[PDB]
């Protein structure tokens, strides 16, 4: 939209490109999820929203979207950014924050099309994220959970510098799933930062964080 | 979206179409709010949206349309058409319904730019919707309620034959205000018809109603 | 309670006391709705709450009970007045109002155990809430609803006074049911009251409601 | 109520008695309440429900416990127990899960008026909570959190044989607060458990949890 000045805001990376998503790119992502995101004999989301019926699917993407871009509030919010490969929309990288301007904490989720993954894109990308957050929102503590049989996710933590920060258990689909909390502080994300990230945009963004 | 055939419902009078609201159409809709909607001595609005600051109209607009959007659901749908005159997006004429498959009863809603009022296009845009609603969708009753200082929206409802449907109060930004609420049967509807309604682009989303 | 002084508020008429249900009021609530309440062919409620076996009633009604008292907010209030016939719990007479400082317009609720039905305690039990309402907390207006196919409270409304305000209609148990609305107005129930009510314990109870 | 089976359960061991607090012992936390709960130069409560009034404390209490009462889901549950010392309800330990049947881990939250601080309850009691979860409930993990400056309940989880589970942080009061979480598998719960508890009336209540 031209009346919200966060779809002005750029992260870019050497490889990657992350952006608000505007009615194009929701249509993107819907295309990529609809070629795949994961294996079906593996759940790597706490709402298992990729079993939807192909049918389903489109306007469930579009509603969960427009629902988190209409959710914005200074003291509770979520950022979907897609992520872009040359103009093109192959995953969500996800940063949000309930109490930001007092707790500094942001918290994150992603996903990419299957064929998109084992490129270093989830690291890049989540890298993108984290330099947005401690640079930007100035943000303090980044966090993010993986199930434990989600390596792919936890291997993208441990190479950004996040430490382990317990257990939990959740349901999913039915089953017990044992997950994994990771934490990254700013000494710890200054410490392992390898990819060069730019900001644009951002300047007229400031005020609706804090 | 061209992943949601809602998007390629049109209903055209003489003078309007009506459609869903694009990212496009949303901005255009903005854009008319911020030259005026109604007299600032006048609410007739239960919700003050119009009282909200030049600054947080455009978001608190998006954030509206969007929830709706997001929360089609065939038992809880409510249907925000943008009402174009020439190329632009001159308000919203609204349909809504709980249960509809069951009840076949739909409620309206509406608002047009300030400069857009008193011609004739508050009647027509009513007249298209109902049209809709009564035609294509099978309702049986629809209704629609007015605060008795709001007497453009009254006339429309009695130009259109909608009955005296009884009344009620409500508080009104801290005072009270009473409402005139006003019922047009199926019969009530085809006595009273004189504008040339045409629907297109809805056979693919008759499933999502019914 | 003793902590809270609308378990002190009472209603009383010639044959009848009305307050707020305690714990043991409660329990003979349920034993009452355990003997039945309407004849299985009917459904004169919006939620079929009814309709629960009779291993899950007791809890839904505990669960019912304690939400309502709860939730007592000036802006926002139920009473789910138990009302007691020779000392014991025989049904629940129900007052309520959103923003009604403002509007000063409540609505009502009710129901009575099988055997204690078509002795006039519907309609005694009704003076005694209008009542409360108008002299105590000084509505201006009381509405209420009923199903078409539900006389008997209809038949309570016509003699307390009350005027046909509207038609509606809503899914009930999957099928469509039309409803009829009644409005009260302060001077109408002035000009129908035959009633004697007395009401005591409210003066501490005064300033929870404006 | 003696229509809830919940309300038969009793947790006793050789000092304490938990059971739901029926409407005397609410009245009777509420007393205990007014009396003083912790420190003002402390927040120990992630809401700060202890700074309310005097005036206010005792509906936000019958509030708060009504609606743990009535929220009582299979999936979703929360144990408001009274703490009775001698005979006398002296604080609350709760015992909460979602999704219990499939994840087996409840979470516990307590306060004890002041003058009952500091005699071993708040270790004895927890155990009670504990011993239920993992000898009736079949509970497989426990977990708690304490603000950084709450020693005597980190003291409880230490001496529970509750291990560190990470950090969080909160908004607390308009600031940042630093919290530690814990947990206790049932392995690390046989090895340290201590205190004597017997559980009656859980018979009945099984079904609704599994
Ligand atoms: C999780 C991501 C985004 C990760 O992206 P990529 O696949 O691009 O990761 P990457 O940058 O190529 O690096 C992946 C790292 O995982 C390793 N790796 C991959 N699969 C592995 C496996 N089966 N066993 C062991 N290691 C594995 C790679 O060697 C590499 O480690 P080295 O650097 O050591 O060589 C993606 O795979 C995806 O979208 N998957 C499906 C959906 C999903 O799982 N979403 C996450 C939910 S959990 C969540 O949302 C929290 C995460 C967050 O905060 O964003
Ligand atoms: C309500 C509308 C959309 C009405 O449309 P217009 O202003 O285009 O009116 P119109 O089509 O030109 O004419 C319709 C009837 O209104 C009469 N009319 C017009 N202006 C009038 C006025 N100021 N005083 C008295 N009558 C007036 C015309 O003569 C005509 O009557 P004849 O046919 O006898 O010649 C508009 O006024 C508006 O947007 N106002 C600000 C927002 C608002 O009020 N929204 C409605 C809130 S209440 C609501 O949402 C329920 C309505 C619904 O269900 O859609
Ligand atoms: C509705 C009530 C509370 C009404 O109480 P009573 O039975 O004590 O009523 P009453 O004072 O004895 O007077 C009942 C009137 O009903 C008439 N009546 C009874 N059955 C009838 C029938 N089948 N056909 C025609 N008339 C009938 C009687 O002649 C009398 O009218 P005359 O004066 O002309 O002799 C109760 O019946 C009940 O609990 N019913 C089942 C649950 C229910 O229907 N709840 C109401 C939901 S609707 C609602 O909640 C809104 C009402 C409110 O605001 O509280
Ligand atoms: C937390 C409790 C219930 C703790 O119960 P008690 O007071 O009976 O404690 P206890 O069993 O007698 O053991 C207390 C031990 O705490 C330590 N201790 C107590 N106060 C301390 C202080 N100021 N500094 C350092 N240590 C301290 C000592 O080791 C002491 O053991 P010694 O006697 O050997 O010295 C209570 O203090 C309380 O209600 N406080 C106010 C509200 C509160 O803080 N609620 C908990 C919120 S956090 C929560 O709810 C999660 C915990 C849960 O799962 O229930």
């Amino acid at each position: 939209s031209r009346h919200w000045p966060l779809f002005d805001l750029r992260i870019t990376t050497p490889r990657l490109q992350l952006q608000l998503p505007t009615e194009e790119l929701c249509d993107q992502l819907i295309d990529t999820i609809l070629e795949g995101v994961h294996d079906p004999d593996r759940m790597p989301f706490s709402v298992p929203w990729t079993r939807a019926s192909r049918e389903d699917l489109p306007f469930n993407t579009l509603s969960h979207l427009w629902q988190q871009l209409a959710g914005f509030k200074r003291d509770d919010w979520s950022l979907p950014l897609a992520v872009l490969v040359d103009g093109r929309a192959v995953g969500v990288q996800a940063l949000s924050s309930k109490d930001f301007p007092i707790t500094r904490q942001v918290d994150s989720g992603s996903w990419l099309g299957l064929r998109y993954q084992g490129h270093g894109y989830g690291t890049e990308m989540r890298a993108a994220v984290l330099y947005f957050a401690f640079a930007e929102l100035e943000a303090q503590v980044a966090t993010s959970r993986s199930f434990v049989d989600n390596p792919a996710s936890i291997a993208v933590s441990r190479r950004n510098g996040y430490r382990d920060n317990g257990l939990d258990r959740v349901a999913r689909e039915g089953a017990m799933a044992e997950a994994l909390l990771f934490r990254l502080t700013r000494d710890d994300w200054q410490r392992h930062r390898t990819v060069e990230v730019r900001v644009d945009g951002f300047d007229r963004c400031r005020p609706l964080f804090g």
